[PDB]
């Protein structure tokens, strides 16, 4: 284990108070880290903006070189990185090394081609006498705070567009989380000159808080929960900083009658359950058409019944467990409120696991009406909810009825309902006749409380960027 | 005369407290009007939301045409707007008709032409097996906020880009200036349906304040000042809104040793006190190399000397009142204070002028230095100072050392040294040997404590829309 | 009827032999006009040549506005248009009035929209020390030649983007159809600058050779046959001239099993039969799935056998005649092969009608085989095909192995072979469950032998410009 | 030593007649290659119009991937691939490694990562009731047929677009200089699947013709003369093939009496005779105003008198011969016409050198007039003619009458007219106070008889793709 911060080219310790890190799968503290002081987090601030000077005026091809190089890195360490992230959150290994590593180093070379793509106006004389043209040019300081269920890819998603995009970067994991991100910040201390890349470590009280409220930070980028989002938009708002923000979804499923229910089936074992559900994409709100409903609910009961928990290094793990004990009770809590309205049933599940580690039984409730808690609030858990609907205007209306608006589908053979639903369904992505899936190209993000901006494709580029106007007489 | 809000396609009176409205160049009412009570902003809202349902499923065709019909009636209305802004604002009214009213038609033309001309990225598989398309869809319920400075052209910033994209709109102006709002709601009653657009009358505290926090709103648009825009912000972090935000400015205006100094007294004349200086982009930072820099001052004061006040109504006039009494205080402090640091010297005017009305002399301050207030604080009055220079590196530095973002120009006759400047510039808009130019098609909005956004072109369209990914299995 | 050419803004009576214009519905004479002269040809290319000296530098807004003085002028001679378009065409009047005019009308305002967003990359520096821009500049003189089936839609699709982009233009309408060009030629004389639009008439041989074969035409722009194109290229080869083409169709209509057969139906009996069949994108040859094959064609038959024929100017007339005695004896030719093939069954027309003009009977051929010359050549006239086919791997290389690729569609209530189909075929366009729709914002245009280039859209202005790098070192 | 050609995944050898390669530095033969056969033609094609079939379906992410493998390649191969081409092409080997080998591998990194950048229309519905979405195919199987001048990095330009589009591609590499392509194909092998890429040897009429000509093939790719595209664009008109041409430039330099002399001196010594002057963009038509002429004309004189010719493998050589006996013959004419005019002096060189090999003098040629030849036609060869000017329209005029249309720069320090003359030349490029300066992300490509169609850049690639409409019906 890795535990320094890198700061300004160098790998030091923190020298805050010491923190522990906890393996999930045991409840055992994998060790203690010393966070960053006040004084180390300013210093990260003004080493990034010092190399901003140079940083924000090299070409796209050199910044595309370093993101070629860092993903080279990524990759070549694809093993090590996929056993910490292991450790860390308890993710099946098997899942990590084979699904999260390719996607992270992808995510690299995606932005590495991207920097080079940015698109513009045309110049020309719009006013007579005057040739106008548009830039692209970088903010400044870019701070950014990754969440604990994806530590590594989410870190990604962070740095590749901001530096693409020619900022310079601090930063912070998550408290609960770090592992990946101090291995990488070993890694990658050479690659991009000192202070373009800054790593630190902390809780958001002690380092997040003076970190986002830097007055040389420029913008925050920030992957977390509404409330978390909440605080840094009142904390940045006195100096007006730009704000990057993914808080959370409550994907709805929309299954009509002639779906093919042994696909949704299918389907939402894998997605309602990855990541033990600790997932903002989660297949975690069916609304179910009257006629397949029933049919439905005890397939989907039986399929989600059989995932396998055990060790993350066992080959046949499919499920592991939440990331902490405070986690795990309020997913615990969620599901007993969902049992308290009297009219929601488990199907399977709905209970913690007896044993070591953070363990929660794969959970299926049906019954759930629109207005229950159980749908209308994110529970970030191992937790699927079914709810009946009569029609397509009904449930479009139902779905639309949301604080969220990040992720959805629609399962339905019919071509012209997929169409309809899909462009009226308020999130930022709707995939139909499946679920889940993302690619380095195309934009993740949502709408509502769910927040704004782009994680991947060139408008997660462009999210990173300021447009300029520069008009020249003659 | 017209007073009445716009609810839901009906012209009502306001059922909360009268408000006084002024004329500024003579500091007499013009008329009281009663504000929009909380029942009646609440009821703004609840229309715009249900007109949604149906607006946001229009074609860009439909939207274009009611655009081009909006766009019609400004035209051949030209007249009495002019007329109610220069009564409202002291504007003098050769310059509303013959610069304001062309450009606010063009703004309505021109966003209707771009809401058919949305970019994407290619749809395609991106996954094997799976086809991938990218939309772009409206928000819901736009709240936009105009200032008092240009309330009519401010007012269609806001309205051309959401209404194209889909939006529904509720607009308050200015408490200060709400006379052509009033009369716009008149002439726009019947060209969008029932609820797409309502304009409301009020102060902050009173109608703004429950309109941007209703829960409905999805995003607030707002031209002001940089208190107001974090007050916004603040007030607005509960529910994650999206904002877009233009709060001020301080332009530096870079005049090197081999500039035309004749073309920049000129320039300046104008620039510096266009709408007696209450404008987001005037030229009030002048940066003059030592060589030319008592050339510059000495010429630029019997320019500045020359600026003719009177009534607004002469076509002789060339400088109007500020726009209240408050205002003229404020700008009046903020020169004593300039003169209280024993180093700036009054090269013309500096005193408020005798008389009714909200009148201050045009004003030119020399030797002010970088860290003055005079230099570091927008005034938006009829001020201008200038500070001397060494070198390209200094001046560059000094420039980008500010919280200011929106706007700046360059004066040189060398094309490296223009572009090098220009390129490096931490300002939304750079203008070459010239400044204050603006057209539809070019971007306009800042970077840091100026805010993000843009105002104008397809980019401030697309502030308007939410991006989302499409994915069919197939 | 007005006769004269347009040429450097004067109206002027052609110098060349008297050519007749025939009515098709009655086979008579509307009248005798004088073509351009060799003489008058070259005047007007050297007019073009010259006006585009101020007219190349205009800005995109007042290109835009004369853009949308020529849509209203349309608009308000709507009826007359109308009539020309009916008497010269043979088109049922309510379907010219009614459908063709507000398009046309529509081209016009949507390239004047467009001509002011267009796109490119973002200026900046690319190479250290160095900034580039891109802009996108008109090429200089366009030759433009229109068909016979939609002469003044093809005109405005012609002559819309190329001014829009900045470019004069020499427009030769078909000898057959100039009565509504020379109208236009009327009522536009004074809407541009004199010579940045010129219109002239006569046969390819006299006008049409000596047009595109001019030093000074930059670009040709042709929608006509494969014939007319391989032409017309050959005749520029020796200048390397930029081309733009549209060279005819033969849409295949793919109808799956679970296809909705009424819709089909009521959509083939428009879609094949519109204007007489004279149209590229006619829904002319159909694969019809195995099961489904026998129900299709006998409801079809059923359906195009009561299509109405009769005078142009009574509002129950469908169906129109054929434009040419010529084209007539060609569109028999082809039946009369197709029946002498041994296996293809006429289920009902094909034969041309007894009486006055060139009409021909609504027809539908079953049977035919992939191979067949009516399903591998273009017949342009009211004559559909059915094909049985078996799978959909079969169907989708049937359908690409053509010497087409301008349109398509496929009709299936399938989600997945919707995507999977549309995504294969090898057409410039494919609608799903529909056919025949065009909207001003999306692009026309074809592949292989159906030439390349677009019509609509913003691609369709970008075709007119020339894409320059201008790079300036600092 | 590689001297097969690649054919559907393997190296073959040809079938045809051999053909002599030449050492252009001694004029000895390097050796004989046999020639593709028209077996081996027709083989290829079909060979790459199998493999479209999954080709052309590939994810833009696998193309990336492969594109950057070559990349790799290349760059590892650098010394061995920079060595083959200084002893096909005579060029200085220092120049042929630091200069072109680092630009053919970045290409190819662009590339990849355009191909996962493509831009579109948004997808939505334009019409009521109907999606519409915009895609970007590819074509099919592309012919590429690269020059001699810069065979490796004309044959990357060629390639890598092609290729990121999804198309497969037959090359011809130049008769005279085929040694890196035949290196290349065999690197290439198994990079991509079989018959994506292949690679062909011979001369135009026997291995050129029958290749575009070619049923099976879609677009055809040409850097060669006006000659040869004339012709190509003749022979494949009867099947309307797209093209895609760069056939030559004569690039003007205007000089301006403000302009750094000694800046434009250095830059020409090396931009006008670098690869002896056998380059489309090479400084070759200068125009100089009155007031600098006689000035620069000594200056140039001299400078270009040092250039040092010798063995290509010495780093001391700057100026290697031309390419074959037959141009050394056509330079030498071009020469000896300009003397015959009695008005043209010889400031320096104007004679071949004597010895082995096909070395010409680095010549200036002073006191050309507008319409004489040397003004006109393009040379290709290391001469320089410099022209007298009085003003700014004049010149712009001048350059502006030409054939030509490729590249071009302005030298002068005033921005006002750097600007103004920018806006107005006709030519793909213009720098300013530089020249010569490509980058991959920065279009290439001409107008007029330089032909169409952009090399590198995001516009390279959508040169090589058909944008498709999808519109369901919903
Ligand atoms: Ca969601
Ligand atoms: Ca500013
Ligand atoms: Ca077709
Ligand atoms: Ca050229």
């Amino acid at each position: 284990m890795q535990h320094k911060l890198l700061i300004n080219g160098e790998l030091v310790s923190g020298e805050g108070e010491k923190q522990p890190v906890y393996n999930p799968a045991t409840g055992d503290v994998l060790l203690e880290i010393a966070e960053a002081s006040a004084e180390q987090v300013d210093a990260a601030v003004r080493a990034a903006d010092a190399a901003f000077a140079e940083w924000g005026q090299t070409t796209p091809k050199v910044r595309a070189e370093c993101l070629l190089k860092l993903a080279d890195v990524i990759e070549e360490n694809g093993q090590v990185f996929a056993e910490l992230e292991s450790r860390n959150c308890g993710k099946p290994l098997h899942s990590a090394f084979n699904d999260e590593i390719p996607a992270i180093v992808d995510v690299f070379r995606f932005f590495a081609g991207a920097a080079r793509c940015l698109n513009g106006l045309a110049a020309g004389e719009y006013l007579e006498g005057h040739t106008s043209m548009i830039r692209r040019d970088p903010l400044g300081v870019v701070a950014s705070i990754a969440p604990w269920n994806y530590p590594l890819m989410m870190a990604a998603w962070k740095l590749a567009p901001a530096l693409a995009a020619g900022n310079c970067v601090v930063l912070k994991p998550s408290e609960i989380t770090p592992l990946t991100a101090l291995k990488l910040a070993e890694l990658a201390k050479d690659i991009f000159p000192a202070g373009v890349v800054n790593i630190l470590f902390g809780r958001g009280k002690t380092v997040g808080d003076p970190l986002t409220g830097h007055p040389k930070v420029r913008m925050v980028s920030l992957t977390g929960s509404i409330a978390t989002g909440e605080h840094i938009i009142s904390h940045t708002a006195s100096s007006i900083k730009r704000t990057h923000m993914e808080l959370g979804g409550k994907a709805p499923v929309i299954v009509f009658d002639d779906a093919d229910i042994e696909a949704v089936v299918e389907g939402v074992r894998t997605f309602g359950y990855y990541n033990a559900g600790q997932d903002c994409t989660a297949a975690c709100r069916i609304y179910a058409q009257k006629g397949i409903y029933d049919t439905l609910v005890e397939k989907l009961g039986a399929a989600v019944a059989t995932l396998k928990s055990g060790a993350p290094d066992d080959e046949s793990t499919e499920l592991g467990p939440l990331s902490s004990l405070a986690h795990l009770e309020r997913v615990g809590k969620a599901v007993e409120e969902a049992k308290a309205t009297g009219h929601i049933k488990v199907i399977t599940g709905g209970e913690k696991r007896k044993g070591n580690g953070y363990y929660y039984a794969p959970t299926l409730l049906a019954g759930a009406l629109q207005d229950d808690a159980i749908v209308q609030k994110e529970v970030f858990g191992p937790v699927v909810s079914v709810t009946p609907f009569d029609n397509e205007e009904q449930v479009v209306n139902w779905a639309n009825d949301s604080q969220y608006g990040l992720a959805s589908s629609v399962w339905t053979k019919d071509v012209g309902r997929a169409h309809r639903v899909s462009a009226r369904l308020q999130y930022g992505c709707t995939w139909v006749n499946t679920h889940f899936m993302l690619v380095s190209e195309m934009p993740h993000g949502g709408q509502k409380l769910s927040g704004y901006g782009k994680d991947m494709s060139l408008y997660g580029l462009e999210d990173y960027t300021v447009v300029r106007h520069v008009m020249v007489k003659h």
